[PDB]
């Protein structure tokens, strides 16, 4: 059985469990992380040398890196329907897959750790406006591409992509900064109400 390592908070884990639920995949959940299981142990070390979850072990494979995992789950569990193998579908997929976390979560770093997680080391101000306002400048891309597809962030059709991409959504949604109107986005994400998995672990209640 898949095992998942992970507290189930974490937007990278939430990633790997939706992907899991999508796929029709069965599997165990360890809680590891900040404020549940300390990953800064030899064990854990021993899996992943970052220290960071989701770890997933797949009988004796052993992956991290999140956006890569889910990839993984899709190519080996009968995932063709939700990342295409055809080229060019599946490059639209990972572009938004990797812009996600490369550019966007990126940009949301120090207005989240001071307002949602309240670190005391994120106490600056003005920081936390910058990256606010650096976050919004990224949700208008999101925004603008929805309003092009008028459906899912890659296409016509449900994919690997929408799943970094609307827990990302949905972590805007659930910080307290003061946000545009973003139309496109919001009907995006009441399309998705209809998903069982993004119920559970997407639009949650947790950011």
């Amino acid at each position: 059985m898949l095992q998942i390592l992970g507290k189930p908070t974490s937007i990278n884990v939430r990633k790997v469990l939706w992907t899991c639920a999508e796929l029709g995949l069965a599997f165990e959940r360890e809680d590891w992380g900040a404020g549940f299981r300390p990953t800064n142990v030899p064990e854990f070390l021993a899996l992943n040398p970052n220290a960071m979850v989701p770890v997933i072990r797949d009988g004796d494979f052993v992956l991290w890196e999140s956006n890569s995992i889910i990839r993984y789950l899709a190519g080996r569990y009968g995932g063709e329907w939700l990342y295409p193998a055809d080229a060019r579908e599946r490059a639209r997929c990972d572009q938004w897959i990797d812009w996600q976390a490369s550019e966007l979560n990126r940009s949301w770093s120090y207005a989240f750790l001071a307002l949602v997680r309240q670190s005391p080391a994120h106490r600056d101000a003005q920081q936390i406006e910058a990256s606010r306002a650096n976050w919004a400048k990224h949700m208008a891309i999101v925004e603008g591409q929805l309003q092009r597809t008028g459906a899912f962030i890659a296409g016509d059709a449900f994919s690997l992509a929408d799943i970094p991409i609307a827990l990302s959504i949905n972590r805007w949604l659930e910080t307290p900064i003061a946000r545009d109107d973003l139309p496109a986005v919001d009907a995006y994400m009441t399309r998705l109400a209809s998903r069982d998995a993004y119920r559970e672990y997407c639009r949650n209640g947790t950011p």
